[PDB]
C-alpha cells in the first residue's frame, strides 16, 4: 500500500492529517495520533506550524513502545516553515522538530510553501501596520539546504508543498541538483483536482500529496463559509450511496485512482477508523470522470492577503 519515491524510498499513500486549530487542546493531537496508528495508518503529516510534534512523536513513542509498530513502519512527514527559508536556518529547524518529536529523522522533510516570510521564530511576522512581512529568498538556495538535511541523515526525503509547475521548474533546472523533489503537497480534492499539475508531476516522476480531499476544516479565520461543502456535494453523495460508502470515502478513494497519495485529518475515532477503509472498495471508470466533471477551481483558503506575494503560487494556469 506504498507509492515508491524518485530517490528510492516509500510512501504509505494513505496519510493521517494531523493539523488541529489551536483552540483544540494539544492532548487530542497525541489521543487520536495513537488512534490512527492503532486503526492502520503508517503515514503521519505534521509541520512545525501545527504546534503538535511533540504529541505526535510522543503518541509514535507509545505505539513503538507497546510493539505495535516499529520505527521503521512509520512514516512521519515535518515541514519547515516559512520564516526559515534562508539557507542557514534550514537545518537547524529540522533539528528543532526532531527534538520536539523525539525523533532521530524525519521520513520526509517539506518546504512548507514557496512564499517566503520575514527570517525569525515568529510564526506570523507583521509590521506597524499589521501586515504580514514577505522575505525574499532564493528557492534554490533554500533546496540545497534540504538537499544537506537529507545528506546528513535527518530527512530520509525531501519534497515541497504549494509549489505550482513554474516553482517545480526552477528547483528540477537547477544546476548540480542532487535530489529531486520527492513529492508536491498541494490543495487537492474533486473542486480542485489540480489534474494539469498532476500531469506535469507524473512526468517528473515527482508524487502528488493532496491536503484538504476532505474539502479542509472549514476554520472561519481562512475559510469563505458561502463556500460550497465538499462533503455535501451531490455527485460524491450519491456516489457514496451507490457503492455504500460515504462521501468522505469516494473522495479519498479518488484520488488514490489517478496516482495521487491522500491525507485525511480526523480527530474522531470512528471516522479516523472509517477513513482506512478507502482500500476496501473501487470507483468504476465512469465514477472517476464524474468526480473530474466537479472541478470549480476552489481554493478553499481566503489567500488574498498573500495574492500580492511574489512566491504566489496561483497566478499561473498551475
Ligand atoms: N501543506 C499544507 O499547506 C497543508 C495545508 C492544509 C492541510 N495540510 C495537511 O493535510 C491534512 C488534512 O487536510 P485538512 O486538515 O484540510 O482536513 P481534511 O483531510 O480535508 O478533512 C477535513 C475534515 O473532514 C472531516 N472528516 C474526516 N474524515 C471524515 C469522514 N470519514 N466522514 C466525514 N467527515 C470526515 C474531519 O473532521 P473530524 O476531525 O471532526 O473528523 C476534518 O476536519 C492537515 O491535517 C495537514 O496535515 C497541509
Ligand atoms: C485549505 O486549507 C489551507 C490552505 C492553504 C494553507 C493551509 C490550509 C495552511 C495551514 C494548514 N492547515 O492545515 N495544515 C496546514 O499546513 C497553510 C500553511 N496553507 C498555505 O500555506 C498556503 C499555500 C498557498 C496559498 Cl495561496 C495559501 C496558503
Amino acid at each position: 500500500q506504498c507509492v515508491k519515491l524518485n530517490d528510492g524510498h516509500f510512501m504509505p499513500v494513505l496519510g493521517f492529517g494531523t493539523y488541529a486549530p489551536p483552540e483544540v487542546p494539544r492532548s487530542k493531537a497525541l489521543e487520536v495520533t495513537k488512534l490512527a496508528i492503532e486503526a492502520g495508518f503508517r503515514h503521519i503529516d505534521s509541520a512545525h506550524l501545527y504546534n503538535n510534534e511533540e504529541q505526535v512523536g510522543l503518541a509514535i513513542r507509545s505505539k513503538i513502545a507497546d510493539g505495535s509498530v516499529k520505527r521503521e513502519d512509520i512514516f512521519y512527514t515535518s515541514k519547515l516553515w516559512s520564516t526559515f527559508h534562508r539557507p542557514e536556518l534550514v537545518r537547524p529547524a529540522l533539528e528543532n522538530s526532531l527534538k520536539k518529536a523525539q525523533l532521530d529523522y524525519v521520513d520526509l522533510y517539506l518546504i512548507h510553501s514557496p512564499m517566503s516570510l520575514k527570517p525569525g521564530e515568529e510564526l506570523s511576522p507583521t509590521d506597524e501596520n499589521g501586515k504580514v512581512i514577505f522575505d525574499i529568498v532564493d528557492l534554490c538556495t533554500t533546496w540545497e539546504a534540504m538537499e544537506k538535511c537529507k545528506d546528513a541523515g535527518l530527512a530520509k526525503s525531501i519534497g515541497v508543498s504549494n509549489f505550482n509547475r513554474r516553482q517545480l521548474e526552477m528547483i528540477l533546472n537547477k544546476p548540480g541538483l542532487k535530489y529531486k523533489p520527492v513529492c508536491n503537497q498541494v490543495e487537492c480534492h474533486p473542486y480542485f483536482n489540480r489534474s494539469k499539475l498532476l500531469d506535469f508531476c507524473k512526468s517528473k516522476d515527482i508524487v502528488l500529496v493532496a491536503y484538504s480531499a476532505l474539502g479542509s476544516q472549514r476554520d472561519k479565520r481562512w475559510v469563505d463559509p458561502n463556500s460550497p461543502v465538499l462533503l455535501e456535494d451531490p455527485v460524491l453523495c450519491a456516489l457514496a450511496k451507490k457503492h455504500k460508502r460515504t462521501p468522505a470515502l469516494i473522495a479519498l478513494r479518488y484520488q488514490l485512482q489517478r496516482g495521487v497519495v491522500v491525507l485525511a485529518k480526523s480527530y474522531n475515532e470512528q471516522r479516523i477508523r472509517q477513513n482506512v477503509q478507502v482500500f476496501e472498495f473501487q470507483l468504476t471508470a465512469e465514477d472517476m470522470k464524474a468526480i473530474d466533471g466537479l472541478d470549480r477551481n476552489l481554493h478553499y483558503f481566503n489567500s488574498d492577503s498573500f495574492a500580492s506575494h511574489p512566491n504566489y503560487p496561483y497566478s499561473d494556469e498551475y
